[PDB]
């Protein structure tokens, strides 16, 4: 089945994927100088307040933290979008050096990391359905650099141990998610996919300019995850990132000037 490797990563999965090789695949690199700002684009809303995490899984590829999302509790709102999306889940992409890791790139630059939080467009009942539309969800994507420590993320760093191998699950109440957002909420948008199978066309990217910092011990304990089950041969949770894919016909649009 699908992985980051020479023989089942990101080259091979439009086999099994046919739109690998679609109009409107994601990750992309973001050329800051052909962004153009949008005066009609909105500041961002993001309500979290009342999220209520449950818990976070490792499942073979990254570790989920996941809500509940059966009241509006955890909603994104404004910017691109039209109506409410629901935070359902969380997760990251890193890699096994600093110089690599993120999805989305910079005017090529790549990220340490970067963390996807991902909502759904309440007006389609669930998230099942939702994946089916064009605009059925919104993916919050943040930077991450190696520099100071990331309070609110140790939380998530001191569970790791305990969710070592795929399949491995443990609770994970009451952690919120504003303390992983950087302070400034100007962003770039453009229509996009899933970045893994199965690669489906209905995400809004919401990628933000301003990058959240964390320390180099804390990256560690990412890489020290497994991708393999509970004894199997150690392959390190490592370079779980898509490369960047053609943006076709697409326009990216910038928050600010």
């Amino acid at each position: 089945h699908w992985g980051y490797g020479k023989h089942n990563g990101p080259e091979h999965w439009h086999k099994d994927f046919p739109i690998a090789k679609g109009e409107r695949q994601s990750p992309v690199d973001i050329d800051t100088h052909t962004a153009k700002y949008d005066p009609s684009l909105k500041p961002l809303s993001v309500s979290y307040d009342q999220a209520t995490s449950l818990r976070i899984l490792n499942n073979g590829h990254a570790f989920n933290v996941e809500f509940d999302d059966s009241q509006d509790k955890a909603v994104l709102k404004g910017g691109p979008l039209d109506g409410t999306y629901r935070l359902i889940q969380f997760h990251f992409h890193w890699g096994s050096l600093d110089g690599q890791g993120s999805e989305h790139t910079v005017d090529k630059k790549k990220y340490a990391a970067e963390l996807h939080l991902v909502h759904w467009n309440t007006k389609y009942g669930d998230f099942g359905k939702a994946v089916q539309q064009p605009d059925g969800l919104a993916v919050l994507g943040i930077f991450l650099k190696v520099g100071s420590a990331k309070p609110g993320l140790q939380k998530v760093v001191d569970v790791l141990d305990s969710i070592k191998t795929k399949g491995k699950s443990a609770d994970f109440t009451n952690f919120d998610p504003r303390g992983l957002l950087p302070e400034s909420l100007d962003y770039w948008t453009y229509p996009g996919s899933l970045t893994t199978p199965p690669l489906l066309e209905c995400v809004t990217w919401i990628v933000l300019k301003e990058p959240i910092s964390v320390s180099s011990e804390q990256v560690l304990k990412f890489r020290k995850l497994n991708f393999n089950g509970e004894g199997e041969p150690e392959e390190l949770m490592v370079d779980n990132w898509r490369p960047a894919q053609p943006l076709k016909n697409r326009q990216i649009k910038a928050s600010f000037k």
